[PDB]
């Protein structure tokens, strides 16, 4: 059955114990295979509380990680004191876990370089699994081979899919050796990083010949969202058509603000359902670090989770204990669990929210202006290399009633994927809609999927050039749960009668369905939109052709959906008449069946605005009706050229607000084109410098942070924001009065031991744009280290960071150092578990130390010291 294009590894075929077929998720059949699944029909299994909090409970030094390289490292644990490991898990076991997780989640190429310990993540990851099988196969558990998100975020760049495609896959063989129960991929904070880590290890199974389930975890921050923005209906969106098992939320801020996120997982998701929150986050009682959720609130929310909401797995994460799981394992035994929903609503996603492919009697609509051959101004800032102008493009799109956007870069004598890959970058955070990916180049695609978030579209698959190509696409489809665009097309040439479309749309749909396993609401049929104004004869009933074969195929194919190309309708016409042919056409389509088109959005006429005369010539030309004498066609340009404005557009003045105004808005909305003439034209109407900088723009730089605090805008829009800024500030900074000096300098650095820079290098990057000058110093970095540079840059202040409550304990030598040798300057302290009350604590030291929550409040604290 299969040709050399087909492969069915990552996502399965469409026959045996594929994860996704035709039909969904393979819920029984799964089960029989694996006995983890086979088990959370019956029951609620329980899982483990924290690894590492437990790990820090005891009395660790230097020499029991196996020196000071490598001090602070959970993952070298398993080589160095196995034992310690073993006691923790054993203690869950006696508390009553049925799951335990294996001491490997920071198990990475990328994250282990930072103990120079790079080549050793198969290793660790080994040793970590072997421990947790002499610990579970004893209680007669499961173990779940855990790996982590990393430190390095994939959409923002800060590593490529490649490098974190490779690490996934080597500390995915380490597990599956040591014969792990399952995988599960965990603390998610990046949406395409889940996809890349997904199809990692479904490769490493492929490679070692033994296949374990699949479990995908995210971590939601307070603010309601994904670190990178992504909400929870986009999330579940991206995972409901990837080869998964189990979705579930980890760590995150607790039960109370999971609660709603979970309700939503419960609710919704075909798969099984996880959730294992933390304790909260840290404070210090008087020395002793305390966590707030006591173990009898923890039961009281598992109860209502797992018999309310219907959640299968529950445990804990950071600062839970052996207390937690024992009244947890007490609450959910014996209780009887509801099988989870059969179908699953249909929709597409991108980085920041989902999108329905059905739309209540109405249409998806997919702007077509950014594609190389069907717009000059894209064309042009394609290789003009303007990126500002392209996302004006999009932007504008959107505006207009694009749920999503259709791309294509060819063009003869260009690159197609060097282009590429100057775009997606750029377009991966900038847009708030889904993609659909135009291409006839099967690499071109494979690429696109490398950079786009969420679940993605691609146009198209078709038999023009054999069964190669076709199931190429179709697998490549499979892999990384996007919907496929089906054209209908074989190897014999273009489907013009409605017998030629019925034909080949049926044997097409059969290859997808019963061999590649795709769901029906997986497929958008594309029959042909062929011109039928061009002159000739043979062409008129090609309209008819197509709408009577969406009628027969609507009644044939259930679930499918089917999409066109509207506005091929009308080549060879004006503009003016063209624009009503194409509103008339996609109207009378959607009555047939169609679901989805490609079309300029804010040049779709309502029927209801369509001249009489002109909307019924119009459906003469689309069933061919044609009278002895009477020519529609001429008739229909006959109307155009007498009635002066039957189909006229402006659109004008979005931004025709007040100048001050206007600056202001173009720092919270992000946009640059434009900027230097604004600022140019309020220079010359009086304004000072100095004051545009103190008044709109520093009040939008305000604005930005109030609304990301509140959830209301994503971190990518933030960093938009900061360069409009930036822009801005090179700008003035010629034209100012009192001039000599800039606004401050902080040297930072992430302190001794601790080794994620995610939060640092944001600090780093708003307050750079905002003209502070920022010497970042890496990682790790000795307290001598720092006051070297310190005495070299004569900086106005000092800034340390960490992520652990060890790290704050670091930061409090590092201020008894600073005392000591006699400093006065400021110092500026921030971090994950560092909490507002351990630093007015901490003044006690040293007097002019102060706090940070984010990288707004070294804003406020920069302007404030500074003068
Ligand atoms: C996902 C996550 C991770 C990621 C971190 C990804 C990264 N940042 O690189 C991973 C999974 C890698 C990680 C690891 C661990 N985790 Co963790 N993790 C989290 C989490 C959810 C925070 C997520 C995060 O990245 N936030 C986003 C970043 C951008 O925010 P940020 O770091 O706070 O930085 C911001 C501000 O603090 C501020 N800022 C930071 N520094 C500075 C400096 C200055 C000068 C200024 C002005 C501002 C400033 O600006 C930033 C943006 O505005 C928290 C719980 C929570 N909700 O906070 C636990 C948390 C940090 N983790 C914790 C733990 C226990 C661990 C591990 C020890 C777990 C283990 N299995 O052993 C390991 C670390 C091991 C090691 N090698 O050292 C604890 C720490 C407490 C403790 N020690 O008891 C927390 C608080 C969870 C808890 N107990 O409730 N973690
Ligand atoms: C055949 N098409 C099509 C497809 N994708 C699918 N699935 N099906 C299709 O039928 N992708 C490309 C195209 C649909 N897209 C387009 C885009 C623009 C114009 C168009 O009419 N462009 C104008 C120029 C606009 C300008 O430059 O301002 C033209 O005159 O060609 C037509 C179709
Ligand atoms: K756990
Ligand atoms: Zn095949
Ligand atoms: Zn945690």
């Amino acid at each position: 059955a299969c040709s050399p294009g087909c492969r069915h590894h990552l996502g399965g075929a469409g026959w045996g114990d594929a994860p996704l077929v035709r039909l969904g998720y393979n819920k029984e059949a799964r089960a029989k295979k694996f006995p983890y699944l086979k088990a959370l029909l019956e029951r609620p299994l329980v899982f483990d509380g924290a690894m590492g909090t437990e790990l820090q409970k005891r009395d660790l030094t230097p020499e029991d990680y196996g020196g000071e390289a490598y001090f602070g490292c959970p993952e070298v644990l398993n080589r160095t004191r196995p034992e310690v490991v073993r006691e923790i898990h054993l203690a869950y076991l006696e508390a009553g876990a049925e799951v335990i997780e294996t001491n490997t989640a920071g198990a990475l190429r990328h994250v282990l370089a930072e103990y120079g310990l790079a080549a050793a993540a198969e290793e660790l990851a080994f040793l970590g699994a072997r421990i947790a099988r002499e610990a579970a196969d004893p209680h007669g558990a499961f173990v779940a081979g855990a790996l982590g998100p990393g430190t390095k975020l994939v959409s923002l760049g800060q590593i490529s899919w490649d490098a974190l495609y490779r690490a996934y896959k080597e500390a995915a063989r380490g597990l599956l050796k040591g014969g792990v129960d399952l995988i599960l991929l965990e603390t998610a904070q990046d949406i395409l990083q889940v996809r890349c880590a997904v199809l990692a290890v479904r490769e490493a199974m492929a490679e070692v010949g033994r296949e374990v389930p699949l479990q995908v975890q995210v971590t939601f921050e307070a603010t309601g969202t994904m670190l990178v923005g992504t909400d929870e209906q986009a999330a579940l969106a991206a995972l409901e058509s990837l080869p998964v098992d189990v979705v579930g939320m980890n760590c995150a801020t607790g039960p109370d603000l999971m609660d709603s996120k979970v309700a939503y997982f419960a609710e919704h998701s075909t798969r099984f359902v996880s959730c294992l929150p933390n304790a909260g986050l840290p404070r210090n009682e008087g020395g002793r670090v305390v966590y707030d959720l006591t173990p009898e609130e923890l039961a009281k929310w598992h109860l209502k989770f797992v018999a309310e909401y219907g959640v299968n797995a529950v445990g804990g994460c950071c600062g839970t204990g052996p207390e937690h799981i024992r009244k947890v394992a007490e609450a959910v035994k014996g209780l009887a669990p509801k099988p989870r929903p059969e179908s699953f609503p249909p929709q597409v996603a991108s980085l920041y929210q989902a999108v329905s492919l059905k739309q209540e009697a109405s249409l998806f609509l997919v702007g077509e202006r950014l594609n190389a051959t069907g717009s000059k101004r894209f064309r042009e800032m394609l290789f003009a290399r303007d990126l500002e102008g392209i996302l004006a493009l999009a932007r504008e799109q959107v505006e207009e009633g694009a749920h999503a956007l259709d791309l294509s870069v060819a063009w003869t004598g260009r690159d197609e994927l060097e282009d590429l890959r100057w775009l997606l970058p750029h377009l991966a955070t900038a847009l708030t809609v889904p993609v659909m990916v135009d291409s006839t180049s099967p690499e071109a695609m494979e690429l696109a999927l490398k950079y786009l978030p969420g679940r993605v579209l691609l146009n198209s698959a078709n038999l023009e050039d054999g069964l190669e190509r076709f199931d190429r696409v179709a697998s490549l489809a499979k892999a990384h749960g996007a919907a496929l665009v089906v054209l209908a097309i074989d190897e014999k040439g273009m489907a013009k009668t409605r017998e030629e479309k019925v034909r080949v749309a049926l044997r097409m749909y059969e290859r997808l369905t019963e061999h590649h396993g795709l769901r029906p609401e997986d497929l958008l049929f594309d029959l042909l939109t062929f011109p039928i104004t061009q002159g000739d004869e043979e062409s008129r009933p090609l309209a008819k052709e197509t709408l009577l074969a969406m009628e027969e195929l609507r009644e044939r194919l259930p679930g499918v959906g089917f999409v066109l190309g509207v506005s091929n309708v009308s080549f060879g016409l004006k503009p003016r008449a063209r624009r009503v042919l194409n509103s008339v056409f996609l109207d009378e389509a959607r009555k047939r069946g169609l679901t989805a088109a490609i079309v300029d959005a804010g040049k779709i006429l309502p029927i209801s605005q369509i001249p009489e005369e002109a909307y019924a010539l119009a459906l003469d030309l689309i069933y061919d009706r044609r009278k002895e004498g009477f020519d529609p066609l001429l008739a229909f340009m006959a109307y155009f050229e007498a009635h002066k404005e039957a189909a006229a557009k402006r659109e004008d003045a979005f931004l025709a607000l007040p100048l001050l105004e206007r600056l202001k808005r173009r720092v919270v909305e992000g946009r640059k084109q434009g900027l230097e003439a604004d600022l140019e034209e309020a220079l010359k109407a009086g304004h000072k410098p100095l004051d545009l900088i103190n008044g709109p723009l520093l009040a939008g730089m305000k604005e930005v942070g109030d609304l990301f605090g509140a959830g209301k805008m994503q971190l990518p829009f933030v960093l938009q924001a900061a360069e409009v800024m930036k822009r801005a500030v090179a700008y003035l900074e010629p034209h100012m009065e009192k001039k000599g000096e800039g606004k401050g300098t902080l040297v930072l650095a992430t302190v001794k031991g601790a080794v994620h820079d995610i939060g640092k290098n944001l600090v780093d990057i708003i307050l750079s744009h905002n003209g502070y000058r920022v010497v970042n110093l890496g990682i790790k970095v000795p307290i001598e280290e720092i006051l070297k540079a310190v005495e070299a840059h004569k900086p106005h202040a000092v800034g340390m960071s960490g992520l652990l409550v060890k790290s704050t304990l670091v930061m409090k030598e590092n201020l008894e150092y600073m005392r000591d040798a006699g400093y006065t300057l400021p110092v500026i302290l921030g971090g994950a578990a560092l909490t507002r009350s351990y630093v007015e604590e901490l003044r006690a030291i040293y007097p002019n130390v102060y706090y940070a929550e984010d990288a707004f409040e070294g804003l406020r604290l920069m302007e404030e010291l500074t003068g």
